[PDB]
């Protein structure tokens, strides 16, 4: 059939102890014929808490027909010399309904997680801390499989973890008929805030991975890393010096069929939305996902956010509202080498940044533009995105943003100069002068 792990929390109500006690689980005919006949099946203790809780677990054989349907499960405990009935605090037999959907089954062992043992002699109180408890061990039981990587441990973690999270957001009670969680329906704020705070604990000491798996347990049980989300973009900051020992890093993790690409754009307009610019460390592997378009010759036509591989954001508000320019550009600069991996990242930077300080980015950049001359020509198209914004500065017949202007020409016409030798003929395309005929057109509209 299908092999089933159980684990419970004792507490308290039980002062439990390995020679005194015992523990079992009672079911209907379901795991087998013998309906509340027998001790279904017995569990092994083996852990001990703290909080004078202790975790005990269990493994039972299942026949198939049960699956996509629910079975009845209670607990029953030996004190020594008498067996009882665990208790729950619900307001209203009343038992645990286990659910076993064919679709987390991938090879086939069903994980039981998230499962609390209160006997009857603040409940709710009483099982907040259980569900603190619980969620903590099972983020440690699933990293745990981490201890060697590859695509199997991969998969297995997220199999037990889609088995928790599938238990833990439908916890089902059973009266007759199965139903959600009342007594308690399961709290997140409080629970939420001990994750996060575990989370940061253990995984602050390959480091994508780690910054993969967080962001992925993260969105999957809608945490949010409260105005600290700099560790989280540390962590999926590259250390590389080529694209092919980065892309050697993702490949396998990456493989594996997830919402990277709406997790990595929920973390970095989020990091926009709170007026910080880490986020600009992990834009490398959105790239990534993102499945980037050719240099289409008619590339003025293309809109921003697929010419600066941002489709998903929103960076205008972020570029324009955005003040502290300086501590963005020293970044970019202390990162620099992240513009050798990714080759839209030049692109995308430009378009975060406000007109004001463009020219001090291709000068900071003008090393990269030798080494990637090509990229010249992105400088034109940004400006041409721009364009709209050099027109309302002209109108305006201030010196200190017409100087901005022209020391902006002057270094696109600096750099045309430069590198009239280095600008690959792949690169090039008739299009980009109309980008060119466009720019002008608007000056000699605006220049009064």
């Amino acid at each position: 059939g299908v092999t089933v792990f159980f684990h419970a929390i004792i507490s308290l109500h039980f002062p439990f102890n390995p020679d005194l006690h015992k523990v079992f689980i009672r079911g209907g005919e379901e795991f087998g014929e013998s309906k509340w006949d027998s001790n279904i099946c017995e569990l092994h203790y083996t852990r001990d808490l703290g909080h004078d809780r202790v975790l005990v677990e269990g493994i039972v054989c299942i026949s198939k027909k049960h699956l996509d349907k629910y079975i009845p499960y209670k607990y029953v405990i030996y004190n020594g010399e008498s067996f009882e009935y665990e208790f729950i605090y619900k307001h209203q037999y009343v038992n645990r309904c286990l659910f076993i959907k064919s679709s987390l089954l991938g090879s086939g062992d069903w994980h039981q997680y998230y499962d609390i043992v209160y006997m009857k002699p603040g409940p709710r109180k009483d099982l907040v801390k259980g569900k603190q408890i619980a969620a903590a061990l099972m983020l440690d039981s699933t990293f745990s499989i981490l201890q060697t990587w590859d695509t199997i441990n991969l998969n297995s973690f997220f199999t037990q973890f889609e088995q928790f999270c599938f238990v833990l957001q439908q916890p089902m009670i059973y009266e007759g008929q199965a139903q959600l969680w009342t007594d308690l329906q399961y709290r997140e704020k409080e629970v939420k805030r001990y994750l996060w705070q575990h989370l940061k604990k253990h995984v602050v000491p390959s480091k994508l991975k780690t910054g993969l798996i967080v962001l992925f347990v993260v969105e999957k049980i809608e945490l949010l890393l409260e105005g600290s989300l700099d560790w989280l973009c540390h962590l999926l900051t590259s250390d590389a010096s080529s694209p092919d020992e980065f892309h050697r890093d993702l490949s396998h993790i990456l493989g594996i069929p997830q919402s990277w690409r709406l997790y990595l754009v929920n973390l970095c307009q989020r990091c926009m939305d709170t007026r910080t610019y880490t986020w600009l460390g992990a834009l490398p592997v959105l790239h990534c996902c993102m499945e980037l378009a050719p240099r289409h010759k008619d590339a003025w036509r293309q809109p921003e956010d697929t010419w600066a591989a941002l489709e998903g954001l929103s960076f205008s508000p972020f570029r324009e509202q955005m003040l502290d320019t300086s501590s963005l550009l020293q970044f970019m600069r202390e990162k620099q080498h992240l513009l050798s991996i990714d080759e839209p990242l030049f692109r995308s930077w430009f378009s975060l940044l406000p007109l004001s300080h463009l020219v001090m980015y291709m000068e900071n950049f003008i090393e990269h533009l030798g080494r990637f001359p090509a990229h010249i020509l992105d400088c034109l198209s940004g400006i041409y995105y721009r364009l709209p914004g050099l027109e309302q500065v002209l109108n305006t017949q201030d010196v200190q943003d017409v100087q901005n202007v022209q020391n902006i020409l002057e270094m696109l016409l600096r750099l045309l100069d430069t590198y009239r030798d280095k600008i690959p003929e792949e690169a090039l395309s008739p299009s980009y002068l109309t980008v060119c005929l466009k720019l002008h057109e608007a000056i000699c509209s605006s220049t009064k």
